């Protein structure tokens, strides 16, 4: 696994989030690198999973390529034939550093963010679902009567969180708040938006999109929002097998959830330097190759 790049030095690190190590490329060029570090609850596992970050970064491609009609995005074009090591200091191709980078970096133009977790949720569960039996709501919004767990939403809906401690669940209005009234329905239309179109193809190919996480940038100079981070991953999103799928109970999960779930259910949610078991890192690595292979509609390996 790559876990944590070492560069040398040879770019500025300007952030280690949870998953990635983002290194300054230029002023206004980011190597975006997605590790194997995986977390859960905010929480990074001591241990990685195995290419996790390839992963990210591949599906991440694929929907910024399947959303390009749809949305800007913060990928540098590479020009043809191109790698993006060409567009980086040649030190990082020895391979020392090479295997680090390779398959799992993005190079990407430093964008302003849009300061949401931009989730767009197509079917209630996780902390939807706990907010709706509770008050009937999602996110503040009020919602039909009746829904079971799992159920599909009449549209799907925005409802953003803070970028955070934990990230918090807040209402469309305070997202405005945050981020203007026309921003936020900009972000709120354009994101659900691309989740439909992302969650109709999914469907087909056989996953229901639960729900997922967008980060959007905004360019101020063009107006336009820009599709940011990663994409439909299975960090990023929830995702079932459409044929399992049954309402009022949880789903089968193709994604992080696997992994929340299994720390909730051992007690280790929020616990800092667990150790996932082998078979819990092969069951997570399994289950994201899954989502990648069907969604993508190619092998993995
Ligand atoms: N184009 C971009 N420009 C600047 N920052 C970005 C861009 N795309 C994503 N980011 C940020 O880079 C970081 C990605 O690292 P990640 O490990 O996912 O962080 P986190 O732990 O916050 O989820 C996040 O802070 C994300 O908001
Ligand atoms: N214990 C918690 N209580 C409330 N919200 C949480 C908690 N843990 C994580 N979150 C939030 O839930 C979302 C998903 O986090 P998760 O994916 O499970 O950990 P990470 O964000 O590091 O991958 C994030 O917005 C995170 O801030
Ligand atoms: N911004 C980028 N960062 C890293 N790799 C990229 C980027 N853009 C394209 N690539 C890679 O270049 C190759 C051609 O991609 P594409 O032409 O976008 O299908 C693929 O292997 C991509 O992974
Ligand atoms: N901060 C994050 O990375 C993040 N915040 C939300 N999410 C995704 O948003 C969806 C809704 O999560 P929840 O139901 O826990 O609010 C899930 O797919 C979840 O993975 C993320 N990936
Ligand atoms: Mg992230």
């Amino acid at each position: 696994s790559i876990t944590k790049t070492e560069l040398d030095g040879i770019l500025p690190l300007v952030a280690r989030g949870k998953v990635r190590d983002i290194y300054e490329v230029d002023a206004g060029t980011l190597l975006f690198v997605a590790t194997d570090r995986i977390s859960a609850y905010d929480v990074i596992m001591e241990n990685s999973i195995p290419e996790k970050g390839i992963l990210l970064t591949k599906l991440s491609e694929f929907w910024f390529k399947f959303l390009s009609n749809d949305v800007r995005n913060h990928l540098v074009d590479i020009a043809p034939g191109k790698t993006i090591f060409d567009y980086l200091p040649a030190k990082l191709s020895e391979p020392k550093y090479k295997t680090q980078l390779e398959d799992r970096s993005l190079l990407v133009h430093k964008h302003k963010l849009i300061p949401l977790e931009v989730i767009v949720r197509g079917y209630i569960t996780g902390s939807a679902w706990k907010e709706y039996v509770k008050t009937g709501t999602v996110h503040g919004l009020k919602q039909p009567q009746g829904l079971k767990e799992s159920q599909e939403f009449p549209e799907p809906i925005f409802t953003p969180s803070t970028k955070a401690e934990h990230d918090e669940n807040i209402s469309p209005a305070q997202a405005a708040e945050l981020v203007g009234e026309d921003l936020s329905r900009r972000v709120a239309e354009l994101a659900v938006k691309l989740y439909s179109k992302c969650k109709d193809y999914a469907k087909e190919k056989g996953i229901i999109i639960a729900d997922t996480k967008f980060e959007f940038g905004i360019d101020e100079k063009t107006n336009e929002i820009i599709l940011v981070d990663e994409v439909l991953t299975p960090d990023s999103s929830r995702f079932w097998n459409g044929a399992s799928y049954k309402v009022g109970e949880s789903q089968d999960s193709y994604d992080k959830q696997f992994l929340r779930d299994w720390l909730t259910a051992n007690k280790l949610n929020g616990v800092n330097g667990v150790k996932m078991p082998q078979d819990i890192v092969d069951r997570t690595r399994a289950k994201y190759i899954e989502a990648y292979e069907t969604l993508t509609g190619s092998k993995w390996s």
